[PDB]
């Protein structure tokens, strides 16, 4: 139903089909040729341009070289200089201009090729929604968040500008004010925003808001094939991993390594307290974002299977020991580091990134009252000289109200069920 030939293509319909099936056959290198060869056979040609372009984009994923796409990029702007376009090829043709663009990671040049199309179809709702996206992806937010006010105030019930208008809020601090953008959004079922990014912002706005209703939110996400589970939320995944909060040493196989860390910990202990004592300065803040309120830090030892050389020089027989067990050291998605939290400190319900790693938490300086960690249902305390494991892609929560600060020492391991091949192969996170 779109129409894609100005006066001149209609005439020539019997090639541009031709050209046009020989892609469809996937016969690729001719559909090129032959697109090719009909702009210089009649250069007024939009559905050649386009044609080509189009080859060269398909040919890009077949290819996948960046460079051949870059090509395709410039082919579809080549589109829109053209004499007389039909509106909707021209439409077609910048639209999958911009998102090669932001594919390529080329973001404000996507937004250019956006603010083009919008003033080019200033009634088109769908287009206004896609700008916004633009700013959104140069760190814009002011301007991406007068786009969907526009929208919201021509169409109130533009599910798309809803959830995006949510986001928004919630990124100026206004969480309250998101959760009925990002609810209402979501229900409106509108194209956009069956997306698992929503889903987690409108669960953590309302976790942060004291509504318990989050969960029922978690539970539609998992539904809807966002989430592992109600309380197993992370992004990057191994399906068929063995799916559990709480972990014994024994369930892990790791015991060993579990074995060493407890018999060792007051020696892991004092190299912590050491650095703690005579240079403060290695042991970061922790992610403000999960931070409520109170102090929390951590210094690194281990960070996606590299080791930090200077770390290992304040904590030398740590490092030393640690260097025995590459489930650890060698875990490209975890980290090992010092945990150090002081009292008045909460940490918000989170997840990790992945249900590739678990979590071990060896105890270092743990209060007798005031601390304890919950992981999915269940809460613990941490103990002086011994391993607590969890998987920290289910959501976990801290608090620290105890009088004086607590230490313990934060091991990342595989998850046992990865095989050899998978631990070599996965990317880092
Ligand atoms: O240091 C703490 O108590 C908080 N730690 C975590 O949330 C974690 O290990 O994933
Ligand atoms: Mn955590």
């Amino acid at each position: 139903k779109p129409k894609l030939l100005n006066k001149f293509d209609k005439t020539i319909k019997a090639e541009l089909d031709a050209a046009e099936k020989l892609r469809k056959r996937g016969k690729i290198e001719e559909a090129v040729n032959a697109f090719k060869e009909l702009v210089r056979k009649y250069p007024q040609s939009p559905r050649a341009r386009y044609g080509k372009a189009q080859c060269e984009d398909d040919l890009a994923e077949k290819r996948r070289s960046n460079e051949v796409l870059r090509g395709a990029i410039e082919t579809y702007q080549e589109v829109a200089s053209l004499p007389d376009v039909p509106a909707d090829l021209l439409k077609l043709s910048l639209k999958r201009r911009s998102d090669r663009q932001q594919f390529l990671g080329h973001m404000r040049g996507s937004l250019l090729t956006l603010q083009r199309l919008v003033q080019l179809f200033p009634n088109d709702t769908s287009l206004k929604n896609d700008l916004g996206v633009g700013y959104l992806l140069i760190g814009d937010n002011d301007n991406a968040k007068k786009v969907y006010e526009e929208v919201l105030s021509v169409t109130p019930n533009d599910g798309f500008a809803k959830v995006h208008y949510g986001f928004i809020l919630k990124a100026q601090n206004k969480i309250a004010e998101s959760i009925p953008y990002l609810k209402e959004g979501i229900e409106s079922g509108d194209p956009g925003t069956d997306d698992g990014r929503f889903y987690f912002h409108l669960g953590d706005a309302m976790q942060r808001v004291g509504n318990k209703e989050a969960y029922k939110w978690y539970e539609l996400g998992h539904k809807r094939g966002h989430f592992a589970s109600v309380w197993q939320r992370s992004l990057y995944n191994v399906n068929g991993l063995k799916a559990q909060p709480w972990w014994t040493p024994k369930e892990t196989g790791y015991t060993e390594l579990v074995k060493s860390l407890e018999r060792n910990w007051k020696l892991i202990r004092d190299e912590g307290l050491a650095v703690m004592d005579k240079a403060k300065g290695l042991f970061l803040p922790e992610d403000e974002n999960l931070r409520e309120k109170g102090d929390w830090s951590q210094f690194t030892l281990w960070q996606q299977g590299r080791r930090n050389e200077n770390a290992c020089k304040g904590a030398p027989k740590t490092c030393t020991l640690l260097e025995k067990f590459p489930e650890t050291t060698g875990c490209r998605r975890g980290q090992i580091k010092y945990s150090i939290m002081h009292p008045g400190t909460h940490v918000w319900p989170h997840t990790g990134p992945t249900n590739c790693r678990l979590r071990m938490h060896l105890g270092l300086v743990i209060p007798k009252e005031g601390c304890k960690i919950r992981c999915a249902n269940e809460t613990k305390t941490w103990e002086e000289g011994k391993v607590l494991i969890f998987d920290d892609s289910f959501e976990h929560e801290v608090w620290q109200d105890a009088s004086s600060f607590r230490l313990i020492f934060i091991v990342d391991v595989w998850h046992p069920e990865l095989t050899p091949q998978q631990r070599r192969s996965l990317p880092a996170i």
